[PDB]
């Protein structure tokens, strides 16, 4: 799970220097610094005046900025769906189906211990009886 | 799962040509092209100034545009709920309950192999003994 | 699950006539009709300019409108959390743990059928042998 | 689950007095009272004109207000992810795997009652037979 929090923080970084490279020129409040894109891209990721506020005005300057905003959003929020889920799984299989996966790994092998002892007891009966067709 | 990523990308398309058909006339920044509706309908799907920014001004022109925005959002985001979930299911039944569904398909049939062998061992005891009421 | 899609569409209705009763007076674009509140309340439910756009200007007129917006949002989005989940449950217990809950209801009773037959076979051995302490 | 609804309402409070302390001075519509920050921080939590509306204009006054808004959103919405999930877990383990965890705690011990009775029956056979090598 936290192996993707690394990838997300890589995409956040990658796109932050992308937006600083492109838009630092004409949109210097939003993309002037690396740190100003690291804020704006947190804001665009949270979809708060992402398009009407940032994308639309940036796309008015460069129509090659349409894809940088769409693709950022698709990628960023998608590896959060992969991370949101990475919690539901590691949580629903931990509190619940890691404890059962073990209480049922034990309750199954606690009756191979019964069947396999009961088996021997019938063979020690097969030896006691098949030595009595040979005794009568 | 990805069998609905097709349906979503069909609704996205269907509605993009609907909005270009209707609003290209009077809302040409938003619905002028097919590709301007494919952007606007991504932004309306992301509910970022969806109503106050796009729907409200479009509904001021045509009050038949009220339903095109409500129904788009209901349908679009709903088949994402069917798709978000399509990940939780195929993921929680894959990493967890596809491996257990098989380790417990095997641990069950690994003791029909013990019971059905032990059974025979009692019948070969029933033959040894019922041949001794006939021998005494 | 769909037994709450009724309750949600009741809250949506209840609050729609509440907002038309109160704010139809001074906020007639948003709450003028029942049908204009059924739109605005879909928009406030989708948290798109819900506060800055609708609540803040409505609360400037009446500060008793603060609670109508907060409570609507808490209630509405909460019975969607109860409905979002009503899908994850009915879906994760249907495709996966309704089929297993039955394949393991059968695999369990298919060996009470083995044990309880094996039992008889030992009793018919107990009858054959306890009739041979009485025969020797 | 509701043991974190306390923590969330603590962070909501903690940050409400933080923003009233800092911004009451120059942003008195948003942070003038404790109760005006309790509204603004519900609106910032719902990410409705959170940055462009509140954060951006607050950060223009104080650039130490950048982190108060980012950290608030990260913390607040994150302990809702821990709470959203706290419902999926307590719900998916309740309606489904609390009833199965018990019907399978009983169906397992209802055959230790079969195996352990069948066991004795073979030992009473071992006694009857091992008393007949001593009788012949």
């Amino acid at each position: 799970i936290a192996w993707i929090a690394l990838l997300l923080l890589v995409i956040f970084y990658v796109f932050a220097v992308m937006g600083t490279k492109l838009f630092a020129q004409s949109f210097p409040e939003w993309f002037g610094t690396l740190g100003a894109s690291m804020y704006t891209l947190f804001q665009v990721m949270t979809l708060e005046s992402w398009s009407m506020g940032i994308a639309r005005p940036v796309i008015e300057a460069y129509p090659w900025a349409w894809i940088y905003f769409v693709s950022f959003i698709l990628v960023s929020s998608f590896t959060v769906l992969n991370l949101f889920i990475g919690i539901i799984i590691e949580s629903m299989q931990s509190a619940h189906w890691e404890a059962e996966d073990a209480k049922r790994i034990e309750q199954e092998q606690r009756a191979h211990d019964e069947r396999l002892e009961m088996l021997q007891l019938i063979r020690d009966l097969s030896s006691k009886v098949d030595r009595l067709e040979r005794r009568s």
